[PDB]
């Protein structure tokens, strides 16, 4: 639905997308034109070098096509930008796995646990059986929130004293899920960027232990990051890629920010998929990401 999504993109079609439209009215294709759209690119947080990209796109695209007026530059940039976020389009696919892992990455403070209990709320609705680990092993209060999770909806959540090793709670969890016949087990991790590389050796510790007990776990790696805090989540999700190799994303807060240029940033910059955008609070405001009915939501005229 990309009308429903215009209302959650408001603040960023101020400069992206319907944006766009005072920029080019009335004029001429030239430097000048294209220097006051990287301005505006940049100001959306879409990042040095994705600008850089999209301008040099356009700049070819519109020389090609023999372009004579600005206003004809909208719909070249619908189509690369489009383009952009059509390379990270594909759906997570949880199935047919005994159980398909799910690995949730990122820093403290954006929402890692509360992500973990809407996706799994989202696949129990959909009548598969999930399990949470509660490898957040040092937080006391994340464990509890996983535990909050579990107990009001009848999902069993694996967890250890606190201060317990993170990666016996999951090696623990994967053997409970395969035991039961859970079709989706969904780990928590710790997330203290004090200590980069404490925290990534962790993290690789993490998947070589699932490893031993099933060659393809963990089936995603998925990092979630908040698209509030801008160029941060780009310098977050590089961390992580470089480090330990993601294969989706999640990216929350995305209403009401003037930061969603963000997007296109992550989507350029790594190639990873965006498997899921939070667009509210709610449960339900954790969406299936549509790069189509993104880019129609923020082009709308
Ligand atoms: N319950
Ligand atoms: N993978």
């Amino acid at each position: 639905g990309f009308a429903r999504l215009k209302r959650s993109l408001l603040k960023t079609k101020e400069n992206l997308g319907s944006g766009f439209i005072s920029l080019f009215r009335g004029k001429k294709i030239d430097d000048d034109l294209f220097e006051e759209l990287e301005e505006q690119l940049l100001i959306a947080d879409v990042g040095v070098e994705t600008t850089r990209k999209i301008i040099t796109n356009l700049t070819e695209g519109a020389s090609r096509k023999q372009l004579r007026d600005a206003e004809a530059l909208y719909g070249l940039l619908k189509e690369e930008m489009g383009e952009i976020l059509a390379k990270v389009d594909e759906p997570l696919n949880v199935e047919g796995k005994a159980p398909f892992v799910i690995l949730m990455v990122g820093v403290n403070g954006v929402g890692k646990t509360t992500t973990i209990g809407k996706l799994a709320r989202q696949f129990e609705q959909q009548g598969k059986s999930v399990m949470l680990a509660a490898g957040d092993t040092f937080r006391a209060a994340a464990v509890e929130q996983l535990q909050v999770w579990g107990q009001r909806n009848n999902i069993p959540v694996i967890a250890q004293h606190t201060g317990a090793d993170s990666a016996s709670v999951i090696f623990d969890a994967i053997q409970a899920a395969k035991a039961r016949n859970i079709d989706v087990l969904i780990a928590d991790t710790a997330g203290r960027l004090q200590n980069k590389s404490h925290l990534m050796e962790e993290l690789k510790k993490i998947v070589r232990v699932m490893k031993k007990l099933d060659v393809e776990a963990p089936h995603e790696v998925m990092l979630t990051i908040d698209a509030s805090t801008g160029q941060n989540a780009v310098s977050q999700a590089k961390l992580f890629h470089e480090a330990v190799g993601l294969t989706g994303i999640t990216l929350t807060k995305l209403d009401g920010t003037a930061k969603g240029g963000v997007i296109f940033s992550v989507a350029d910059q790594f190639g990873i998929p965006i498997r899921y955008i939070g667009v509210g609070e709610r449960i339900e405001d954790l969406r299936p990401f549509k790069a189509d009915d993104f880019i129609e939501a923020l082009f709308a005229r």
